[PDB]
């Protein structure tokens, strides 16, 4: 029972979705791991883990390799002059993970075709190797339709399932585009959620209730 | 090495705002200057009620005259949901590549340029510059940011256009900063392994005038490649 959760891009808030996530699935009653094998930027202060344990109160946190640079992890590593981890100790990190009853989400580093581990091995890949679906997170303003598509088509190339998309972020008010963006993205597959613009800064309470608001329950005991 | 048609270049971008039109202008601009006649073509423009209008900012910016537009949209959406709104059709397939076809000359190079990005629809139903580029035998030159995100967006596109056989014709950076940060002088170094970085066009070329523009153009490419591209 394992998710990527991947971004159309940087910035989309895909961190914040698998925080939101993971506390929708704690509320359904299920057991949640989260996996972020590679993290950049962390002198800036980014620890995207952290940051999913304090909003979700997820305690299983797993990753491999925090680079302070604020790059992609191959660039990362490469100005680090370290490399990067290889692509059996991700995979057989996340299978370790796996339990019955227990969603195990994987959060990339952030767009689907980055490089995370050697040599050029990228989350659709590892998505791939442990047989997961891949949730997308993706934003409502113009230019978001082009990037879901190609996004979307990564990942049927591979044959990796889409188990949907969440609007990482979404405006009030919303605007012509983000409103009709909205209709557009419903379109081309399930939008499994839509969180509120700033639900980055709610408190652990706060950010629990907005979660168990912003998914369907059916859905999300659904995945386990 | 007489070539009997035109020479077709898409170009497209990783997303919106990463300088296709200034890109265009540019290569318009260098090819022009190299002595090829040049036609600037865009099927679809949305945005025309904000001012939109990427053809007159070509030829504003590269003196081109050989302009052609086909369908206009007031808002500045998608271009279906601007079509929708205004409560007019998208064109069809045949539309668009009659318009690039009835530009061809021999040793012309005609630049069609999408909106927004490769997989944007343009003709119903879910018809894509990418779509276009196949009926017309044309390559893709796919202008980037050198911005966090670039590369991820840069494979996307170009695995699409593997995926239909389209020919990538090379990579533009359409904003290129003085000086080059970390980021930046990275992201250019890896979109060198990706392919061939044609151009890198200097931050603010948009607000330089026609001398000004000329110039940076004709030292932004290669003449080598500017002037191979017909024939
Ligand atoms: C710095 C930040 N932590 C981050 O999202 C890195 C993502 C990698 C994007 C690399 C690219 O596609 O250019
Ligand atoms: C409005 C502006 N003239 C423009 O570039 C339109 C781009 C549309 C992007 C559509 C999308 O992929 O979401």
């Amino acid at each position: 029972t394992i998710l990527v959760v991947t971004g159309t891009g940087t910035g989309v808030g895909k961190t914040v979705v698998c925080a939101a996530l993971a506390s929708a699935a704690r509320q359904a009653g299920i057991d949640v791991a989260v996996c972020k094998p590679v993290q950049t930027g962390t002198a800036r202060g980014d620890d995207d883990l952290a940051e999913v344990g304090r909003l979700a109160g997820v305690t299983q946190l797993a990753g491999l390799a925090r680079y302070p640079q604020p790059m992609a992890p191959a660039a990362a590593a490469e100005h680090a002059g370290m490399a990067l981890p290889a692509r059996d100790q991700i995979v057989r990190l996340i299978a370790d993970l796996d339990r019955p009853g227990r969603l195990t989400l994987v959060e990339g580093a952030g767009g689907l075709l980055v490089e995370l581990a050697e040599p050029g091995v990228t989350l659709r890949d590892v998505a791939v190797d442990v047989a997961a679906a891949a949730l997308v997170v993706v934003t409502a303003d113009l230019g978001t339709l082009n990037h879901t598509k190609l996004t979307l088509e990564a990942l049927a190339a591979q044959q990796v399932s889409c188990a949907g998309l969440v609007i990482g972020s979404w405006p009030d008010p919303p605007g012509l585009v983000a409103a009709s963006n909205r209709s557009a993205l419903a379109r081309i597959a399930m939008v499994r959620a839509a969180l509120p613009a700033g639900a980055a800064s709610l408190d652990a309470g706060d950010f629990a209730a907005m979660s168990a608001a912003a998914f369907d329950r059916n859905w999300v005991a659904g995945l386990v």
